DNA sequence: GCCTTGCCGGGTAA
DNA sequence: GTTCCGGCGCG
DNA sequence: CGCGCCGGAACTTAC
DNA sequence: CCGGCAAGGC
């Protein structure tokens, strides 16, 4: 397990990518996983390989793309079952286990974190996902609170309190999935 | 003096 | 981040 | 006929 | 996501 990068991966979707069930012309249809991201490097050399030890575990045949945009690297897996695998395990979210929680929470972090550290801080538009962190975060020991912080695009911030620094840097951060 | 954290505008990286 | 497109594969 | 993988790329906006 | 500012508190 395998949960715990799947949880990781999970992070990174909901923060940087994406769940799409697409209906095209006609009645065609497609189901993709999606992380997009600047770093050719990060994508490709350590997003990707953890995506293939989850497509081999899971006997998923689809391929691993990786595809180039101007502004952005997307990495794409087009699977009906790899879909619905993390698509299932987000509905399950709030059950999630402790190993579970800190990989997602670490997978949030690098997709929509603040990198400078000089605070601690998650970006959503989606409130109850926050709540979500927030409640795991205090079961964990690490101080927070939410608020709304832009309010041009909606977005919500989770604040960390930087007196828990140290243990949010250990305990998530630096996390061994 | 200094740390912290809400507020809020610019614009990259989704 | 999300959704078109034209292509192909396959029962 | 109906549906699911590929390879884009144009289009939109949430961090 | 970044980061300057200002106000609260030790
Ligand atoms: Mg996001
Ligand atoms: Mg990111």
């Amino acid at each position: 397990n395998v949960s715990g990068i799947s949880a990781y991966l999970l992070g990174l979707i909901i923060g940087d990518g994406g769940l799409y069930k697409l209906k095209y012309k006609g009645n065609r249809s497609e189901y993709r996983v999606v992380i997009t991201q600047k770093s050719e490097n990060l994508i490709k050399q350590h997003i990707a390989p953890l995506m293939q030890f989850l497509i081999d575990e899971l006997n998923v045949k689809s391929k691993i793309q990786i595809v180039k945009g101007d502004t952005r690297y997307e990495l794409r897996v087009s699977s009906k079952k790899l879909y619905y695998y993390f698509a299932n395990m987000l509905e399950r979210i709030r059950l999630f286990n402790m190993r579970e929680q800190i990989a997602f929470i670490k997978g949030l972090y690098v997709a929509e974190g603040d990198k400078t550290l000089k605070r601690l801080r998650i970006w959503n538009k989606n409130k109850a996902l926050l709540e979500i962190v927030s409640r795991w975060l205090n079961n964990l020991g690490v101080r927070n609170t939410i608020h709304l912080d832009d309010h041009r695009h909606g977005v919500y911030v989770l604040n960390i309190s930087l007196r828990d620094r140290i243990k949010f840097v250990h305990t998530i951060l630096s996390s061994h999935l």
